[PDB]
This record gives structure tokens, sequence and C-alpha cells, in this order.
């Protein structure tokens, strides 16, 4: 006995076959396990649907006459205050607020029909808050404000999910920042002075390396008995290493000699190599051992999942 037509924003009204109020055409919807009913002149889906919850919020449903553009409204129980309001288009582009407890707007979110949006939350006082602006090819920018609607916070992503995140003190340098690769491993560094320098912290797949940021290298550290391990990162990302043993026996002193093209540090100890380290492109460590007379590498190379075996690599 009814029809069911499909409406922008994913909702479905059902008309009555039969004209009956007068003269008229039964709707009903379901919007959020609420049904929301109501009578129309057309039989096409259009007209006016409305709904009460438990705690008496007052639901309406606008469907336009030629069904382009639907409008849903949840109100406080005076049914003008409103909580929130969703208008769908046909061509599913969008604009969806929420709304504080006094009725003003305080979010607000626009979407394209090729799914880029833009959105911005408001405080208390009506000022800006927050802005994010997606892209089609999902993309980003974010930017936080405080109350003096200054910018304390940005964040940049990438089509490939890589980003940067800064925060910024009252005198707008940059005090933290946070990189983060497309492998979604991430550099964190925080305490930045003035001349750009702070703390670095490298946070892998079960570990991170700790460090420090200055203007020229990121350079993160591993110690292990007199040896030092230095892992150096460039502005634009590319990874070199070092190592230093302050041992002075010839006998058991580590020196390491580093590949860029292979991206493998080779560890030699009384004139025979002992160990390849490799730092992959995905940013992890694999380990292999040379053979007792040091010529060639031995088994397969193991993939290092925790600090300590990186600590053990150089003992």
């Amino acid at each position: 006995n009814s029809v069911s037509v499909d409406l922008p924003g994913s909702m479905k009204v059902l008309v009555s076959k039969s004209s009956n109020a007068d003269g008229k055409y039964d709707l009903i919807a379901t919007v959020d396990a609420l049904e929301l009913s109501g009578t129309s002149d057309k039989n096409n889906g259009s007209g006016v649907l409305e709904g009460v919850k438990a705690d008496a919020s007052k639901v309406k449903l606008t469907i336009s006459d030629d069904l382009g553009q639907t409008t849903l409204e949840v109100f406080k129980s005076d049914g003008s205050t409103l909580v929130s309001k969703k208008v769908t288009s046909k061509d599913k582009s969008s604009t969806e607020e929420k709304f504080n407890e006094k009725g003003e707007l305080s979010e607000k979110k626009i979407t394209r029909a090729d799914k880029s949006s833009t959105e911005e939350k408001f405080n208390e006082k009506g000022e800006l808050s927050e802005k994010k602006i997606t892209r089609a090819d999902k993309s980003s920018t974010e930017e936080k404000f405080n109350e003096k609607g200054e910018l304390s916070e940005k964040k940049i992503t990438r089509a490939d999910k890589s980003s940067t995140e800064e925060k910024f003190n009252e005198k707008g340098e940059v005090s933290e920042k946070i990189i983060t690769r497309a492998d979604g491993t991430r550099l964190e560094y925080t305490g930045i002075k003035s001349d750009g320098s702070g703390k670095a912290k490298e946070v892998l797949k079960g570990y991170v390396l700790e460090g420090t940021l200055t203007a020229e290298k990121t350079t993160l550290v591993v110690k292990e008995g007199t040896v030092t391990l230095s892992k150096n990162i460039s502005k634009s990302g590319e990874v070199s290493v070092e190592l230093n043993d302050t041992d002075s026996s010839a006998a058991t002193k580590k020196t390491a000699a580093w590949n860029s093209g292979t991206s493998t540090l080779t560890i030699t100890v009384n004139s025979k190599k002992t160990k390849d380290l490799v730092f992959t492109s995905s940013n992890t460590i694999t380990v292999q051992q040379y053979d007792s007379n040091g010529t060639s590498l031995e088994g397969s190379a193991v993939e290092i999942t925790k600090l300590d075996e990186i600590k053990n690599a150089l003992k």
C-alpha cells in the first residue's frame, strides 16, 4: 500500500499509494530510529514529516517539492531552538550544523559532491576556534586558534597520509613539531628553542629512539658499553648513520663505515667485518652477521623489533 522513494541524504520516504487523508497522501520515514510522519497534496514523496523524541525534542524533515533537497532539523521541545540541522542536495552536497544550548551555531561542515569539505567550530563567544579544509584527494589543512584569535596549532596532511603538525608559542615561534611519514613512523620535536634546536624522539615500530634537533640535522643516539650509534636525519629526511667506540684496544674496538647507496652500516672489529645494519626504506633496521672470517654474510638478516636488539648488535 506504500511506495518507497529515495531522498537526498541517504533517506527514504514511504508514500501511501492511496489518497487519504482528503485529498492527501500519507508520508512516513525513519530517521535515527525515530518514525516521522506527515501528509502532502503530492504523491512523489515531497512534504513535511515530523516526529517527537522521548525527551520531547522535535524532529522535522522537509523534502522539497521536486525532491532536490532535504532538510532535517532537530529542535528543543519549543520547536524553535535548534540542536542540529542537515541540508542535503540531490548532487550529494550537504551542510551539517550543530548548535549550543542557546541555539547558536557551534559547528558547521560543508561537504561538496566530490567529498571535499570545510569544517568550522565556534566557541561560546561565537568566535572561530578550529577550521579544517579537506581536499578531494584527502589532503587537508587544519588550524586551531586560542582566545586571542591567534594560531595555536596547524596540521598539514598530504595525500600519502604523511603530515607536519606544529604548535606555536605566544611569540609565534614553533615550539613543537611532529613529522609523520608515509610509513606511519614519526619524528617528534619538543622544547624547540629560538634557534631551531630541541629534543628529538623517533617513534618506530616496536621502539623509540631519542636524541637532538639542530638546524643542521636530527641525531638519534643509542649507547651500549663504549659504543655510540648515531642515526642522522637531514632536513629532507635522508638518513645516514655513524658509529664511534672510545675503546682503544685494537682487539675489541668497533669501527663502522656507511654506504649511502645501500643504506647499510658495516661494523668491523679486529680487521674482520662482523655485522651489517641495514636502515630500510620503511624505517626499520635489520642485522646480519658475517661468518667467522669476516668476508661474507651468513644466515639471513633479522628485522629488529625491540630496542634491546639494537644494543645487542653494538656489543
